[PDB]
């Protein structure tokens, strides 16, 4: 078929019976700290909670974690927990009375000069970044106050100083962060205080990290040490924010666990029309190497203080799911938001909407067609799996996977039904709520054994799909796992009857 | 090769070599209305100017009406000119200042009218009869804004030269969600009729009074060329807008990058495979035109059409390069400035003769797309005439 | 990939590195009757043993099925036993003569019987039901004789395990061209049945008295193998001929070579491309393990399967390897000597125990293609049981 | 579809729709030779008369010519005039007693020296080719007397004699045939009397010549330069009749006009199972090289005095037309055979029925994705023109090429109409007759002008299509052909309805 001609025969009035298959992300604050909260969070579709580490002590997010926790285990739910770094942040000085008046034509003095810090002025003011001088050159443009100022390098004035054009008039406060566009910015994967965030995160058993600003896959491999030995399996999801991260996607793609598209930050650096192909360019990425892509900011903002979002909202995020993502993420409309709950159950019905009109066929047959033939057997095997959801019409695809990777496998041939994992970790559970299509369910070992035939964890995995109405009785349904020699995939198939 | 081989493939920061071929209709009013202002909208990027009957007088817009010929002239170009009638509020499908006004069109020369409202098949009939006899050659684009437009879709398209989907008018009924999607089967319907589809409303409405849009905006743009739309619509932004040639020339810079970020290839397949065999004479060689337009990877597609249909025809199955269209008829030239990928040249048999071999119109569309840029000597086109040929330009 | 690539890149002096598929039938008579000339057939390739019901007593035959039982046990190998009836002459579907020498087969413990001059679906239904409850597990192969038989073919299909083509019989009553063309329809018929189709008659007739055959028979054999027959069979040749192991071994030999020059994955894509949607787990399990085949390019696919059922629903979509059946029974073991790639082996559960958890019967089809050179440590093998598995060979 | 969907579909029972597609070629001789059964074997279905230059004068050549020309005319056919070289031959000697008895275990002697001419026996005898010993080598094989005469190479006993193991019971005679399997046969690619025999050919204005033995490229050059300037458009079709032209035959493809498959003479020299397949290889690469093939010998030889063939070799013919030969050839059948007319009529029977049960899309998408893109103009417009046939089911295809490269252009992309070739040349009307699916007919620019506008040649074209029963008022045609610009290809296509 084509997306074309799934188009043509869309009956929009029709009820959709789908079963969502995105994933909704939604950063804690004010709104929703409480338990209570949280509940409704949950309730409402929420996968993921995210710490916004820019903001907040260490208690504040172990109020969120210890909340989030009693939440969960009351509602049986596994919710993925995410720390987002704060990053290496480029800020001005301070202003004699607070701030200047700056008019197109005006040129201006920015001085990486420490001694300027505290003094400037419409003249001359401080700008943080040491290799300024060196990273931005005469032709060059940096960016103050969520990119509203804009200044063109005119030239070198001394090893601390440049000449700068200002663009347009605005009027310019302490400390406003400024962007460099284009350029190799000269600084840390990790800042001084990031390191210790992690440590915290690694302590609490994050699940996820959202690191910031990564722009190449050196970059990445910072943010792996900083985990360490003991943060070894949690997930480091790298976060796209300027033009060198998309030049080195593919480096970061390769050393990262997935990614996530930063369009408000990208939109400050790159005209917005790019932003949205470099949305579509990364997502796609994602897709081929079969790692969840989070799409994040500007979602569905207008709802922070409104009952409801604009049109062009609803679209944005329609297209975050056409794209390809994983997940689409909310950041003020459930962190200090007025309306929580009705974002997020809003935010899941756009994705079922999206799903609904999408042609999964498609995407699976366009992964398909990138795999070099001979194939491995590993994916042989899930993408087969796959195949036969759609051949035989199965309504569940149930993977036995301990540490995921073979459901992050199976998802990325993108089947229309819902993915069962069933595995030994908790940690896995919590991991897998990135990934789309995918419900895990856990494995008990200790209590139940080691499930050698693999028949009680079948049992589990086909119990789970009944639970939650994927599936009934004399419904077929797909098995992926191990046979009793293979370790590390399951090279194992079975078509079975729902009884 | 798909969408997702041509993501993965894409460099942003490469420079586009791609030429526009989604259209620009542009609202007239206040801020635009003068000749100067005209001409300011036509270089930045229009081809189609609209006149909202919802409000102003006939003496208003017959200033608008003049002015754009003025400039128009001036600058040799041919520009659409549309009439987008109140309609009926709180029915029939033309209410009596519609009947007066659509009079005063077909009068005045102009070249589509964009109906309000319409909710049936037998409704764009009366709109028909309405324009009349004289008014016979007017394209009808049947404005959807409800549900009931939503469900008779199949029999509006049939009936109408092309259609406009109205966002904001179907948002108000509609949930946003289903509006989106709405939008999605119109347009892949009328791609699949081959009718021009036009988006409109609710596009960067915030550049009316900024100099900037939202991305967000900036995406739902962006998402109407992805969706398959012929045309994009300003109304407000051009209309009374602080930034009319701004405005027109970001749409343009947006409609150029979906473009280029579009597998055009996929597109033309999912087209031809929804043909009946065996296909009209017609059909046939337009698809085969545009196929031969990929196999040998030509940079121009030329169609001899008089009443421009074979243009539409060759546009319906997307080849990925320019199609110029000499046509004997300016109103031709008007009325192909909705259909996506169409630069039309006119072809003055009075004064060049009536060109039975079809030699000079040849050489005038093969000059037409070297003036453009399209082409150099040593490059391949395709030439459509009542007939294909593959030809290398000298 | 296709037919025609398959062939611009064959290489003829090339030595051939597949394994022969197609399977070899040949008729016992006086020239092959012995224990010692059993046991030459049986080398020189010969699957199953035909005995012709038109000639000899119940006492001849006797001695061939005693004898082919001897040399066969001796050798270690499976070998079909069939009856081929006289069939009625000048019609019912069984004469007196057929019942009485059906009860013998069922008496005797035969694989299947070729049924002469089948015309209906009907018919079949008759010497079903004469080979009744006790030779309800007995094949029947309907021979094709004439032109109600071509006509009736899908219903004849239906009800039989398999297809006879008579070539000899048909052109008494067909015109040579048209039995050429009723041969690719018949076998088409039954490759998309998933059941046996046997060419027989006409095939190296004059190595009955001559030591070479002349290449238009040569072409005949080669040409039943391209048009997808399953098996080849010998009456004259291998019955009453000068040289009944080099007629084999040469029959032997044109098998191997046409099956070289045959593009496998066009079948196998031919084939799928006629599976209705929603296959049942049964096809979708088989398929997709076939697919697989030529995903991984594995060298063998075992199936785990007592009825030998999904052995022949494997071989139907055409892997481009040997199938090895790992079965419970003798009898499958003799039965699926008519059906193409495969080779059965014998599980003892008596011996072994009952092999819940397959592992047994796995390691036993492993070591058979070890055994028989199709695989060593390190290939790939795909493996279907009640389920699919893809296991490196170790 | 496939080929397997349309087997499964056909009914042998309904009447074949179909117009001939396949060309007959036949031998011309003592039964065939005067102009009334010249005049039967055109109404039979010949397309070309092969004369065989093995035997015979060239005046009963000349004969053979003369009642062509005269029984053609008087039909209104163009029939295409072959002239079949001789070619050099490895023949024996004498032996005293005119032959010897040669036994399986026998060794015997064979000499290539001059010496033991006239004076063969059992130990010795003389073998006319020079390089025998330099050629053949121990292990090698000598055979004999259309190979029935087996001999191995044992050893060389001096520069002109080898010892041979004698393979099987034969009694040999005077000037018997030899062949060497596998061999380099160091003979000139044309004899002393082909030579003149060309120079004959070249002055009485043939078509085409079947070039006996062709081993290598460079032999079709030496076969090129013998016809000479004034044979330059006599078209050379190779005939292969060993290992070694099989080995070369993509130099040969290329270096030739197109190819006959010998298969009487390759079975001497290769196994009866391998000829088979090399017959498939040579067609096939014919195919795609879109140059004519011809399949030759043992086509329906048991016809030659009985009325009728076997069904083994009726099942031979067809599988020649499903390899996809353009042409099957008749030898003796013809040549001396009792029954010329009927055995033609059969042959083009058996091609009809073998057309109408070959799905003929499919060979048209196997040529088509065989080409690579971009294509030039010239291929893109023949192979657009024929899908276009498919697309609007047109019922002839019509092609204006004054050289016919043309119309071997759309015929190997194999449409499932007739092909109608307009030309100016009447040399080109004969040498179509090799060429599937065509019919040439011939515009007379001397009398009807030069036709600039090409109207008159597409009218002729589609009067000779109504005629012959192609079309009818209101079916399609698909027209090829120059514009005002182009010269060498048309670069052009139109679809009309026949009125
Ligand atoms: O939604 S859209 O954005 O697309 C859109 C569509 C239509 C729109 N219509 N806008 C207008 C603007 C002016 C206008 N009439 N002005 C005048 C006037 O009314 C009178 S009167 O005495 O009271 O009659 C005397 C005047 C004397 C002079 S002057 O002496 O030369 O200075 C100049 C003008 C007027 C009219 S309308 O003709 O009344 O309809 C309509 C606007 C937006
Ligand atoms: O078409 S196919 O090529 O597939 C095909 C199918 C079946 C075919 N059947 N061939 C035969 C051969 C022999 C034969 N009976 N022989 C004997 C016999 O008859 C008598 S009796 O006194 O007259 O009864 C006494 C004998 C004493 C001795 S001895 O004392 O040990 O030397 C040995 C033999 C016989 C029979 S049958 O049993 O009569 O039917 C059938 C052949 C070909
Ligand atoms: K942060
Ligand atoms: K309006
Ligand atoms: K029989
Ligand atoms: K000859």
């Amino acid at each position: 078929m084509s997306q074309l001609a799934h188009n043509v025969n869309l009956s929009i009035f029709e009820p959709i019976s789908h079963h969502r298959a995105n994933r909704i992300v939604c950063t804690i604050g004010p709104s929703t700290q409480s338990v209570e909260a949280l509940k409704g969070l949950i309730r409402s579709g929420m996968s993921v909670a995210r710490m916004n580490f820019s903001h907040g002590s260490h208690e504040y997010h172990q109020t969120t974690i210890n909340n989030l926790r009693a939440a969960a285990t009351e509602l049986g739910a596994h919710i993925g927990l995410a720390l987002d770094t704060k990053g290496p942040e480029i800020r001005t000085g301070l202003f004699k009375d607070g701030g200047i008046a700056l008019a197109p034509g005006d040129t201006v003095l920015v001085t990486s000069d420490p001694a300027f810090e505290k003094i400037g002025t419409k003249e001359k003011f401080y700008i943080e970044y040491p290799r300024l001088s060196i990273t931005v050159r005469p032709g060059g443009f940096i960016y103050i106050d969520d990119g509203v100022l804009s200044l063109k390098v005119l030239s070198k004035e001394d090893e601390y100083t440049l000449k700068c054009y200002v663009n347009n008039a605005h009027f310019l406060t302490d400390r406003k962060g400024c962007n460099l566009p284009g350029c190799e910015v000269d600084l840390p994967a990790v800042s001084e205080k990031d390191r210790e965030d992690l440590k915290f995160g690694v302590e609490q058993g994050i699940d996820m990290v959202f690191a910031s600003f990564i722009r190449t896959a050196e970059q990445v491999q910072e943010v792996r040490e900083a985990l360490g030995e003991k943060g070894k399996d949690i997930l480091i999801i790298s976060k796209i924010e300027n033009h060198q991260g998309v030049q080195n996607i593919d480096g970061i793609i390769e050393a990262s666990d997935g990614i996530m598209v930063a369009r408000g930050d990208l939109g400050v650096e790159i005209p917005a029309e790019k932003v949205v192909v470099a949305q579509m360019i990364l997502i796609s990425k994602c897709n081929v190497a079969g790692k969840p892509v989070i799409c994040a900011t500007q979602m569905l903002e207008s709802m922070t203080t409104n009952p409801r979002p604009t049109r062009a909202e609803v679209s944005d995020v329609a297209n975050a799911v056409f794209n390809g993502a994983d997940c689409v993420m909310l950041s003020g409309e459930t962190a200090k938001g007025k309306y929580p709950n009705e974002v997020v159950q809003y935010m899941a019905r756009i994705c079922l909407e999206a799903q609904s009109a999408t042609n999964q066929a498609v995407m699976f047959n366009s992964i398909k067609k990138m795999q070099k033939l001979p194939m491995s057997p590993e994916e042989a095997v899930c993408s087969s799996a796959v195949n036969s959801v759609y051949e035989v019409r199965a309504k569940a695809l149930l993977v036995l996977s301990n540490s995921g990777r073979s459901a992050r496998l199976a998802s990325k041939y993108r089947p229309d039904c819902p993915i069962i994992c069933a595995t030994t970790r908790m940690r896995t559970c919590r991991q897998l709520t990135i990934t789309r299509s995918v419900d895990a369910v856990f494995y008990d070992a200790e209590r139940y054994g080691e499930d050698e035939n693999k028949e009680k964890r079948v049992q589990l995995g086909v119990d789970c799909a009944k639970k939650k109405g994927y599936v009934v009785p004399g419904d077929l349904m797909v098995v992926v796992h191990a046979d009793h020699k293979v370790k590390g995939y399951p090279n194992q198939t079975r078509i079975i009857y729902v009884s």
